[PDB]
């Protein structure tokens, strides 16, 4: 049966804690090991449900992967980049647009055939974005209506090509890249716009030779095995910054967090709204920081164009920080909301409304009157960013705040509670419904 979440406000957050591991920078560094020559070691892995889908379906083709889930470690032991076996069924990506997408570009060149798909949610999402370049790489892939199941009739000759974005995404940027890999010649990718480069970073840490405003990489090169380690997910830390941030009384320290210029994009404008956020303890091995965030009000912004892309994934719980911000505030070219797990714009105007927010749909984005948050119920639309976004919500609603089918907060965040109660954000799990 069912799981709910369900809050009462907080008197103030506080303490230290370390978020879990970057799901982004953990999809890479597993299929990067999987293929290498030789063992990695990755601290840090996130073991959620849509990583440990990546891990499963490299294993379906022979990847020798341990996992140690209780110490967020992964024991790879690389079969080399053509050391892979065609896999007797379709690859369950469960959850993961990341996973399938990814894979597509690792599997275009293999000289197998592979079956893609996922769970409901991921046969939803659009592939054209990716299908379309990979055929001008020589790729077949079969597919009703450019969305999973994916079929792909995998060809060893694939040939490079040069190829600019329509719009920035890590995940085709990625996709290529990999195809890339095992292509005849050069492929080289220009971005509009800069999207997440984890994957020219774990490239690099793997000895592979990499080219620089667009990035090139030549075909028939080996990935050589180095030990990872994985920073905490600043998509995770999000959640609590916003928190300690509209909940008075609050101060809260956030280890050992991640902090890629393109991805601190909730960071640059929760300051912009008048954010006491801190950047700390910087190192480097991917850069890591410490984040200190205090209470304070913030004022409604119009969101620039250009942090769209870096804070993709941060609007759920951004627009919460709206909410309860002093004034008006406006998202725009953010269409890329609606086609994510679930519609993004849809859900979060939906639960704001049901809380008492003057929420305004937008094509591409929303329109938020600053106001008052209420108790009431919302539905997570089974998306573990619309779940979390609410349970932050909870912290300064009048009242409690029953978030409805809290099951996926694993796909990413598997201790979500377990901290969230620790700095003194009420929530807890509950028996749910249908």
């Amino acid at each position: 049966n069912a799981m709910d979440y369900q809050t009462i406000p907080s008197q103030g957050l506080s303490g230290e804690i370390c978020v879990p591991g970057d799901k982004s920078i953990s999809h890479r560094a597993v299929l990067l090991a999987a293929i290498a020559e030789g063992q990695t070691q990755v601290d840090g892995f996130l073991m959620g449900a849509d990583n440990l889908a990546m891990v499963s379906a490299l294993q379906q083709m022979g990847a020798s992967i341990q996992v140690i889930e209780d110490e967020n470690i992964l024991v790879v032991e690389g079969v080399g980049m053509t050391g892979l076996q065609a896999p007797p069924e379709a690859l369950d990506c469960g959850n993961s647009g990341t996973a399938i997408r990814l894979l597509s570009g690792l599997l275009a060149g293999q000289p197998f055939n592979t079956v893609l798909t996922g769970d409901s949610s991921l046969q939803r999402r659009p592939m054209k974005r990716i299908i379309d370049p990979l055929t001008l790489m020589g790729a077949k892939i079969d597919s009703t209506g450019n969305v999973p199941p994916l079929k792909i009739y995998g060809n060893p000759r694939l040939t490079g090509i040069h190829y600019q974005l329509p719009m920035a995404s890590a995940q085709v940027k990625s996709c290529l890249l990999l195809a890339g890999l095992y292509a005849r010649g050069k492929t080289c990718i220009t971005e509009p716009a800069p999207s997440r480069d984890h994957t020219e970073r774990l490239l690099k840490h793997f000895h592979y030779t990499l080219q620089k405003q667009s990035i090139c990489v030549s075909g028939g090169g080996k990935l050589k095995a180095n030990d990872i380690s994985i920073p905490g997910d600043i998509s995770s830390a999000a959640f609590f910054i916003v928190a300690a941030t509209i909940t008075p009384g609050s101060a809260i320290r956030l280890c050992r967090v991640g902090v890629n210029p393109t991805r601190l994009g909730v960071i640059n404008l929760l300051k912009m709204m008048g954010a006491d956020i801190e950047v700390t303890h910087y190192t480097e091995k991917e850069p890591t920081a410490d984040i200190t965030v205090r209470h304070a009000r913030l004022k409604g912004i119009d969101i620039p164009p250009d942090q769209v892309p870096l804070t993709i994934d941060e609007f759920p719980v951004l627009l919460i920080a709206a909410a309860v911000a002093q004034g008006k505030t406006v998202l725009r070219d953010a269409a890329e909301l609606r086609v994510k797990e679930t519609d993004r714009i849809a859900a979060m105007v939906d639960g704001l409304q049901k809380l008492g927010i003057a929420a305004e749909s937008l094509p591409d984005g929303v329109i938020i009157q600053g106001g008052t948050l209420e108790g009431g119920e919302v539905n997570s639309y089974d998306d573990h960013r619309i779940a979390m976004a609410f349970a932050v919500a909870g912290t300064l609603a009048k009242g409690p705040v029953r978030i409805r089918n809290c099951d996926n907060v694993k796909t990413s965040f598997p201790n979500f509670v377990e901290l969230a109660n620790e700095v003194g954000m009420n929530v807890k799990g509950v028996r749910g419904r249908g």
